[PDB]
């Protein structure tokens, strides 16, 4: 089916998927210059505090932490959002290069790796219901670059070796998300898509302008994923990101000056 390669890649989605050539699809990259600063846009809110992670798997595209999205535990609020959005699940896209890996670009710039946190507007029911909607979703879209390592992404880091191929998954309790967050919440926010096929428009993106820092040795262990499932030769699972889309007719907006 649809992967990262040559052969069923990016660039062969259109053909399953035509939506991939549709009005507001993800990623993009962001000019800074160009992006309007929006007074009108409320503080954001992430309140992570009640987060209860239950899996991490591996599910042969990246690896998903999932979350227990039955309450409002963990949830996104304020920016542009309007209403609550439970966090479901966070992954990451990353590179076999530190020169790229991240989805969105700045300026064009590429970063080591990109980390997506997952919600999904409550007022639709499920996360079902909510991929269909054009408000359906709100990811909060987090840079990363190799520097200094990142406490908070250790924990992840130290159990990939447990879901090294895919359909493996291991328990992941007690994990806090709030760990990954940077200093500051500005951000960029515009309306897109899943990166990811059924690239479904039903996103408002939310990327922040801080990156984090990883270690190189914790970038690492990441390339060290497997694409395929065991006993099946072996593909490292690098560079599983979709290159930047056409912005077309839509409006990149700020949360800062
Ligand atoms: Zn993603």
């Amino acid at each position: 089916h649809w992967g990262y390669g040559k052969h069923n890649g990016p660039e062969h989605w259109h053909k399953d998927f035509p939506i991939a050539k549709g009005e507001r699809q993800s990623p993009v990259d962001i000019d800074t210059h160009t992006a309007k600063y929006d007074p009108s846009l409320k503080p954001l809110s992430v309140s992570y505090d009640q987060a209860t992670s239950l899996r991490i798997l591996n599910n042969g595209h990246a690896f998903n932490v999932e979350f227990d999205d039955s309450q409002d535990k963990a949830v996104l609020k304020g920016g542009p959002l309007d209403g609550t959005y439970r966090l479901i699940q966070f992954h990451f896209h990353w590179g076999s290069l530190d020169g790229q890996g991240s989805e969105h670009t700045v300026d064009k710039k590429k970063y080591a790796a990109e980390l997506h946190l997952v919600h999904w507007n409550t007022k639709y029911g499920d996360f079902g219901k909510a991929v269909q909607q054009p408000d359906g979703l709100a990811v909060l879209g987090i840079f990363l670059k190799v520097g200094s390592a990142k406490p908070g992404l250790q924990k992840v880091v130290d159990v990939l070796d447990s879901i090294k191929t895919k359909g493996k998954s291991a328990d992941f309790t007690n994990f806090d998300p709030r760990g990954l967050l940077p200093e500051s919440l500005d951000y960029w926010t515009y309306p897109g898509s899943l990166t990811t096929p059924p690239l479904l428009e039903c996103v408002t993106w939310i990327v922040l302008k801080e990156p984090i820092s990883v270690s190189s040795e914790q970038v690492l262990k990441f390339r060290k994923l497997n694409f395929n499932g065991e006993g099946e030769p072996e593909e490292l699972m690098v560079d599983n990101w979709r290159p930047a889309q056409p912005l077309k007719n839509r409006q990149i907006k700020a949360s800062f000056k």
